[PDB]
Formats: structure tokens, C-alpha cells, sequence
């Protein structure tokens, strides 16, 4: 599991998506707010105070995952949590939005084991994802950013600036 | 409720929110045609005769939805359900569509208590949405109208006429 | 269930509907590999060997699907299966992705049936498909083809070829 958290069907890793599996059902399923949240710092890396992940939730491993704290994660989020998914303080995160850390080779014999390599994604604070994004690989995204909805987001965006579109490209510049 | 539905963690809210929470969970469990539509009719605001929810199906409140007469809506649709979204009759929405009602300040200083606004969506008559599609607050999709997949409509759309792309742009008039 | 394999409510489809219907909602329940694997080879027309398939996955019928050897499908995929979708062997598909086998006449009194045409998907050997991708009816991706995350699939994809955006346009050669 360490030469994955680096960006290369283990033991550990089995039972660490396996355990996953039981919690996020276990989640999307409680009926109860403060049992989900539980669940759900049971499921995480961290998950922070006064935050918030609306079920259904879908990520693969979980403890890969760190949420900061009044951050709002909206409903029918998938993460593909190979590589670490950093996410800080006062996020915003819409509906059906899409965490890529895995991808794979463009050759298709370099595909045939179903290697994956993974990039971490970090979020910081104060940003606003729009509902139905994707973030690829290896994305920071910075501090009071905003990324509109259904943007794909390939490159790293600095910090005060709102995107858009796909590939997302800067709208405009969300500095003082 | 009512500086809500009117485009600003409260008591009715969280009573409603967790109603809509325990029913959906109700509709997406059950193998039996009959009872979704029961269960549905009591989660949603109306849903019309003839009319057709696929599970799995995703919202916030519920009662702020109201669908028409033969109207069919396909599987994994969310719908962000803060402001009123009035589907017509004859409508069909493919699956995996999304409405968006809520949505946010650019300002990070202005989101810190997540504060939402809302703008109600309206789906008249004889309406086709495709698969994929995102549908933003305020908009209004005019009768006979066809939205083609994956596009996201941010302006009001005229009845009878076609539209496509990202954002959405008018590709041809249906109009006889 | 002829006149639909062939791309036009009936006893026999709401049926094998309402057997899909039971047999996705046990296996996007099931905490057991093995056993999503026996039930999925039950819901699907076929599933190869060493293939896998991960839950939550949706579709309309089932047995309309075929997957090969060694095919991975990530999770949250929607499948309208109308028509046949034929996957090949060594295929990764991202999550989240959708194959729509249906569609609708743009007139919307040739609708107000919901009259559906569907026309087979088929994606070959060794292709990669990115999360969130459209494949729209009566396309096939061709052998050791890569498909781009979010785009949006109309045309048959050749062999050996890159492609992506929406629509999605080649992007260039994998030939060697
Ligand atoms: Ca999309
Ligand atoms: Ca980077
Ligand atoms: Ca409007
Ligand atoms: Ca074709």
C-alpha cells in the first residue's frame, strides 16, 4: 500500500477496499446524521468538525481521504482515492463531482494488468467546486478558487481565480 | 421554508431534509413498481398519472418537486431541490441528469456558512432532456424543446427548438 | 423483446426488467466479491473470467450485456441496455461512465408513447475508457482505443486512436 500512496490486488490494500466497501454502504444507508458522521471519520483519512459529506458517498479505499473542517460535501461524489485527496477548510463541494486520482498508460500492453498509477488531488481552503466537475490527477486546486460546474479539470489553479469550461481555462481573476 | 422557496440548518428544514432522506431510501430499495410510485407521490410535491420515477433517484427536500402527467424520468438523477422545479406533461429526462437549484457568492467570505441561493427550474410540456445533461437555477426549458445529451444549460430556452453543447447553444428550430 | 434486440411495455421486457431490477439492487447491496460476481453473471448476458465489475452499477436489463475476459468496469456506471452492448476482453472503464442504447425521434409527438430506438454499442479489445465518458447508440470503439475522460461519443471510434472532447474528436494515432 506505500508503493500506491506514492502514485505501484495486495493484501493490505484487499482488505482496506473491502473494509471500505462495508462503511460506505453502511453510510449511504443510515438514516442518521451524527451515525453517518461517525461512520463516515470510521471511513476517512479525517473529516473534520462542522463538516459535511451527503450520502450517497463512493470512494474506493477511504483512508486516503482527509477533509478539513466546515467543508460541505453535496451528494453522489465518486473519488478514486489511490493517491491522497487533500481537501481543507470551508469547501464547497457540488453533487455528482468526480475525483480522478488513478489513470493509466496509453499503451494498451502497458494496460493489460490493470496497472494504475495514481497523483494525489489537493483542494485548499475556501474553494467552491461546482456540481458535476472532474479533477484529473496530480490537480492542486488554490485557496478561494472557484471551478464552475461540469468543468474537467486537468491542470493545477492558482489561488483567488474561478474556472471554467473543458479543459477548464480562467475566467477571471477572484483577486482583492 | 419561505425565504427558501423564494430563492435564506433551520427546524422545518431539517424535519423535511430527513424525511425526504428516509423516503428516498424507501423508493431506491423497492422492487415494487407499485409502491415506489406510492412512496414517490409522498416524497414528492405532486407526480402526475402515468408518470414514471426510475431509481436510483436523488434530491434534497421532495416537496419542492412537482411532475406532470406522462412524464418519464430515467435512472440517477439528482436534483438539488432548494427552489421549486416544475416538470410538465409528456416530459422524458435521461438518466444521470442533473438540476441545480442552489448554488453560490463567488466572494469566499460570502460562503462561509454555506449560504445558498435558490432559483426555481421549470420543464414545460413535451420536453426531451438527454442523458447527462446539468440544468442550472432560474432556467426555464420552453415546451417541445430538445436538450441533447451532456449539455449544460445556463440561459432560459425557447419552446420548440434544439439545443446542444457546453454551454448550451441552439442547433435548430423545431418549429413547423 | 425481437423487435427491441433489433432497435419497437411488453410482458416478457417488464419481466426481465423487474429480474434486473432485483438482481442490481443485491448486487450493489453485496459486501462479497464472490457473490457479486455469481449474482452479476445472473444479471448480465455474460461476464468473462477475471473481469470485474464494481458496485454501484446500473442498467435496464442485463441480459443484453456482454463482457469479456479480464475487463474492468469501475464503479457507478449507467447502462441503457435496449439494445446489445458488447465489451471485449483487457477493457477498463472509468467511473461514472454511461452507454445510452436508447434515444428518441426529435418530434415530440412521435414521444408522447415514449417510443424508444435502440441501436447496439460495442466496444472492443483492449480499449481504455475514462471516467465520465458518453458513448451514445450505434457506436463502436474501436480494438486498443483510448477514450478521454467526460467526452461525449457519437461517431465509431477506429482502432488504435486516441480521441476526446465533446464531440469527441481524434486526438491522435496509437498505431506503432
Ligand atoms: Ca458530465
Ligand atoms: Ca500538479
Ligand atoms: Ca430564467
Ligand atoms: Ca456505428
Amino acid at each position: 500500500l506505500e508503493k500506491m500512496l506514492k502514485g505501484h490486488a495486495s493484501a493490505e490494500i484487499e482488505a482496506l477496499r473491502s473494509q471500505a466497501g462495508r462503511l460506505k454502504l453502511e453510510i449511504n444507508q443510515s438514516l442518521d446524521e451524527a451515525e453517518r458522521y461517525a461512520l463516515q471519520r470510521e471511513l476517512f483519512g479525517h473529516l473534520g468538525h462542522k463538516s459535511c459529506v451527503q450520502p450517497p458517498f463512493h470512494c474506493e479505499f477511504g483512508k486516503t481521504i482527509r477533509i478539513g473542517d466546515h467543508t460541505f460535501i453535496n451528494m453522489n461524489v465518486v473519488m478514486l482515492d489511490g493517491a491522497p485527496i487533500t481537501i481543507g477548510d470551508h469547501v464547497l463541494i457540488g453533487p455528482s463531482t468526480q475525483f480522478y486520482t488513478a489513470s493509466h498508460s496509453l499503451d494498451y500492453r502497458r494496460r493489460q494488468a490493470w496497472e494504475t498509477i495514481c497523483k494525489p488531488i489537493v483542494i485548499e481552503d475556501d474553494v467552491w467546486i461546482g456540481g458535476n466537475v472532474v479533477i484529473n490527477q496530480g490537480v492542486t486546486i488554490g485557496a478561494r478558487s472557484v471551478v464552475a460546474a461540469n468543468s474537467v479539470v486537468n491542470q493545477d489553479v492558482p489561488p483567488d481565480t474561478l474556472v471554467g469550461g473543458t479543459p477548464a481555462r480562467i475566467l477571471r481573476s477572484l483577486k482583492d
